[PDB]
């Protein structure tokens, strides 16, 4: 699935992501726009033999398994398939987990470097929420 901006935003909101660990909402809407580009599908192997999955791009290393990583810890305890769904609760509920690992929002590198640092809230700007 593609979701809209807004759309993405209120699916965020309603599966509890607005102000989740210090994080406002415009955060993960800006980091899914950079990571996948809004589309439930994406997927990107990285150099180390993981892979990223779905709309907030997680990782095969450490947090899904997808029986094709070595060393993987599969610490959302979830298939990386299940994050390939148009629903985006399975994913939603693994970025609560990475987010509270420690680095906060640092996981994900597009929000690190494009979104870190400019006003994230207009993101989120126009919608209805
Ligand atoms: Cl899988």
């Amino acid at each position: 699935k593609v979701f809209g901006r807004c759309e993405l935003a209120a699916a965020m909101k309603r599966h509890g992501l607005d102000n989740y660990r210090g994080y406002s909402l415009g955060n993960w809407v800006c980091a899914a726009k950079f990571e996948s580009n809004f589309n439930t599908q994406a997927t990107n192997r990285n150099t180390d033999g993981s892979t990223d999955y779905g709309i907030l791009q997680i990782n095969s290393r450490w947090w899904c398994n997808d029986g094709r990583t070595p060393g993987s810890r599969n610490l959302c305890n979830i298939p990386c398939s299940a994050l390939l769904s148009s629903d985006i609760t399975a994913s939603v509920n693994c970025a609560k987990k990475i987010v509270s690992d420690g680095n906060g929002m640092n996981a994900w590198v597009a929000w690190r470097n494009r979104c870190k640092g400019t006003d994230v809230q207009a993101w989120i700007r126009g919608c209805r929420l």
